[PDB]
């Protein structure tokens, strides 16, 4: 997890949100110490239980109320509980992760540290400052909208069926918790998308820098500088590495729910126009898959940038062998040559699956599969 | 995107089809410029959205007519509507693809000039010409003839139907605009192929310069000649890496729209077939069947080709090793072989998958799965 | 296509069956030269043409009979003219193989040749013919057998079917022809089976060579012999690549036709199991079932076998190289290591898959995909 | 199969369990050699066929008593003999396993033996033994536990149906063979499971000790200790590619009854869900797929362990090129570098598939596909 200066205000919102239990003081040098914060690791780990419990409170009561609002029919029970539970495993995940990788936050730290350093011709604090803000502000701007729509289309659905010898309004009203889940799950999001990110934009600067200084006494420093761009390269990967032990359950739990949402919002899209009941549900849905799907590429796009860019360098690294002749120089673009031999540069969820844009084409698949299988059950 | 003298004809075809807004004069030296065409450019923006906005107002004037002809129920609303929308996004991304790749294709054009240059002894004005407008005479012809027999079956089906109180010709009338999306996606899919296939031929032609001059004072020239052969296979992998960049997304969305075409005109064809109730039909959907297979495999088999007739390259440099004895010689042979050890051969439609006969494998399985499906659909 | 004397039973089974239209003449050496046979290539293509013509025709006249035997149901109409497709389009893509590809066949025996002298210390006559002349009379014994179970279960399904109004013998008495052409597609799976076992226990043997005369004035020859066993690899690998260009299209269709006829063999299967109307036929399904299975064995494990044997080469190099102290040796060893490293070893059937035993467990899947979407068919 | 001091329990389980019908007398040097028992061959070879026979007597004995207990309706009848089946098939695999591989297990154990010798600074005889005895006590008391707990809910459901005119709890006194066929199942898990981990952990101990004499006179003994480093890696990959060639077909029947298992125990527990007639026999369901995902983890994790710790020996290596100045030390990992471009490192079933987390999600998948069909099997 990546916690720098310009991307402070994502690790603000992810340490308020219980996924960043990490306390950081910032040294007059404009290096950001990080320490575990007892405070907030046992708030995370309250705030997670405790909204966890509420919000599965609220789904019982719910199923247990006198006229049910989201908790109506045994199919839409069924989808109602798997799309709490895939919130509740990814955010529990998330802050799992954030809890036990301090360690790991202070090797990638250090490391981009030293990465940044090397790349020091390349680095932007105002434009990454202000692209991980307008990130940040966009995915909670979205989810904070979407929020909004969906109570109060649920509020008009409860509004709609209510009968005077019943409260159904408060059953709406019970399923915030399971929005401010939605919160800390958009919160977790980006801190993930920030740190992928980063990690792709440093891979591309590294390539940039390469280009720019190989392909575009003197040769004592040449060759240091490249010595310093193969151990920035090794370092980003192992980065990256760092990166997917740490949030890689974190990630596949989210891969999870981007699934199980995509496809259940997607059978109750069909369902409402099957029946054309509402059409404010209709849009609220269709807006849902756009978030689902968004935060879906928010999730992969990074991890493919990372692998594209880490792995173009080594086209690079063979055209400056098809132009270096210096014996040193030569021999260190050897070096940088075989290390780039056997790079592992895919991000993978545990193993589980290397999450790049091929995973959106099996999502694809997978959905088109299931949905239909789901027609031919509501069908009969 | 290729824009060559010997096939400016399909460049001419592309032109007109608002695929290639590009303005190109002919050097004395027979070198064909490429520059922006801004009459071209806002033609193919105008010509695109008035003729997709054309063929909805069309799509929802059949829906809302009194008597529907293709969009009577409402399985046959959904089929027809996707059946539009496939080849609405497969020629919009083809126009997008066309007008921000002004800069890709310059690169293309002029790495392929280095190229011809190396290969001189293998290039055939007639025969390439002769290739090029026969494929797209065939491919112009073929969709011409499907899109008469299609028109008129379908002319003939809205006068079965035909009720004295509304008029069913006009329904058909108005779906001419999607038979012209239609011809732009043929000249589309006519311009990736003609240079994906570019790009193979050169490939097997380096590769059969390779065999002539290294298998079947000098010793200088000869190891020029062989950087020349592996500076033309670095520059022609760099040219399918330009041409996916340029045009992956529209040879996704092509992808997209073969797999759905020829899930749906199977599943109508058996639905007409179960009916047995027009014989014409039954054909006309058979030859749709023949025609969407063949235009995947017209954007299937020239990525294949390219990334076999690449990958063969370093099997000839292994050989030219063990043949190979003069000093700078082979340590050439040895460049080359280190360079082909880490070539990107494949053709990525945006990374979401890999152009080759693969695709046809997962295509079939998917065909077969969601055909299945829909049959049980039906039955239900 | 392997012609030589061990195995030249299988070649003259291959040749009255319409799939070796080629005459060869033994040399008093023992070398067996391969020409075109025009009279047998017109026989092959005509016995081709004729059979199926015949096979559709019986086809068709059961169709059209007063009482169908086998074309009674529409579920089984499609069934059994997609049971009769599947082994047209084998036995004519092995026909079309055997006929275009003499120039394919006199290379890959040439360089067999060549590998045979390398490798002659391992070369067994009596063995190699008794396995080959084994294989082919245990695959023309087991086909004989289940024709003869599958005709008579069948007359005997007919009798009881009969009514005196019509004939229904004459029904089973047309499908004479498809039984023929399960007779081809038999010998054209042992001549597949027998050049691929062939390519695979070559390749066992350079092992075996490679580890009894470098892991268990002299040095010069031993580095001659080396530069002899790692042009016998480079030659059976070659030898592969030629098997796969011949006889791709027709191992493709050997695929398709195991898939489908595993499939619905099942589906019959089950189809009877829920009817219980016949024991005998139960019986002869499962025999049918098992048929399926051992031909897909027999065209999936002698290419995953071929695979295993040239991979393992490298690690014998590595240790090789690990052992070697000789200078000369030394460079031919690292050689051999080089173009090892680049080996295409897998079989691929033009392109569209690689012919390995993880077809076994994509098959496994897809047939029960389909089987139990088959019974969800028939259930509703 | 590993036989070793620390894991005599393990060993001596599975002897019991008709798996390792192997005699091991202890020297007085603690090493263990191994040689056939053919006392305990023949009772391996007996109590695997009579079991299995009584396992199907009793299977056959509920289906054909007065008030079948497992073996009520045809759906309940196929799911009872498939599960019934896949055990069998499951511990008929592991016996045959173990009774004919006896020779990869003795050079299994002397590779073992020598490369504990190398890395004897980072055995532990203590952890060892307890992590081997835990794992087996675990496993057998899991089992042991969910057996009672199934046998009394039969018991309880025979009883529920019991009519005075027969006897149902002999019925499920007949299942006792089953359970037995499950322990033996437990005991081939384990032992399996304990020599991939004794695999990946000592690649993981390996890694240590790279990392500990190369990144944490004198120079010979480096180099000779970096030359048993690269021949203990190169040795334990050939003990992976031992245990794979033993138990490649056990594995495979292993993960073939754990994907079975997860099936059908769900369908069920989704019938008992729907019907809601027994509460404990939901929990006895839940348990089991706890049971089955667990073995199914046993199975999976370890391949997957030992094939990530000797992929990351490699860029172990490339950090110590980068550190290395020493000419004999620099020529010894530039050996070992070599050794492991080319190193075959995943664990394969008989190359049907390869054994790591991938499989995990290809079985949620199918799991998932085949669980949805089913559903849609009971509703129509």
């Amino acid at each position: 997890m990546e916690i720098s200066q310009p991307s402070i205000g994502i690790f603000y919102i992810s340490k308020v949100l219980a996924l960043a239990p990490y306390a950081t003081v910032r040294n007059s040098k404009g290096r950001v110490e990080i320490g575990r914060s007892w405070l907030f690791t046992v708030y995370s780990a309250t705030l997670t239980v405790v909204m966890v419990f509420l919000t599965y409170r609220g789904l019982l009561f719910d199923a247990n109320s006198e006229i049910p609002v989201r908790m109506k029919s045994a199919t839409s029970k069924v989808v109602t509980a798997l799309d709490v539970s895939v919130v509740v495993m990814a955010i529990v995940s998330g802050v799992y992760c954030g809890l036990f990788s301090l360690n790991d936050t202070l090797e990638l730290n250090d490391r981009l540290n030293k990465i940044d350093n090397t790349l020091n011709a390349y680095n932007n604090f105002r434009r990454d400052r202000w692209r991980a803000l307008g990130m940040a502000a966009v995915s909670l701007l979205a989810i904070s909208i979407l929020v909004g729509l969906d109570v109060g289309t649920w509020m008009r659905i409860a509004q709609d069926m209510n009968i005077a010898q019943s409260d159904t309004e408060l059953n709406v009203h019970w399923y915030i918790p399971f929005y401010s889940l939605y919160f800390i799950l958009t919160g977790l999001q980006v801190n993930i998308a920030n740190t992928a990110y980063g990690l792709g934009r440093r891979f591309g600067r590294l390539n940039r820098m390469l280009s720019s200084s190989f392909l575009a006494a003197a040769a004592k420093n040449k060759g240091l500088l490249l010595k310093s761009l193969a151990d920035s390269h090794e370092s980003l990967g192992k980065c990256v590495h760092l990166l997917s032990n740490s949030f890689g359950i974190a990630v596949l739990f989210i891969l999870v729910s981007c699934l199980l949402h995509l496809v259940a919002t997607a059978y109750f899209l069909f369902l409402e126009l099957l029946s054309k009941r509402d059409n404010g549900y209709l849009w609220v849905q269709m807006l849902w898959i756009c978030f689902h799907f968004l935060r879906l590429l928010m999730v992969v796009e990074p991890c493919h940038l990372a692998a594209r860019e880490s792995r173009k360098t080594i086209q690079i690294v063979c055209e400056i062998e098809r132009k270096v002749h210096e014996p040193i120089l030569a021999e260190a673009v050897k070096k940088f040559w075989q290390q780039l031999l056997v790079v592992d540069a895919d991000f993978s969820a545990c193993g589980l699956c290397r999450v790049n844009r091929t995973i959106l084409t099996s999502f694809a698949s997978a959905i088109a599969t299931y949905l239909v299988a789901l027609i031919q059950f509501q069908r009969t």
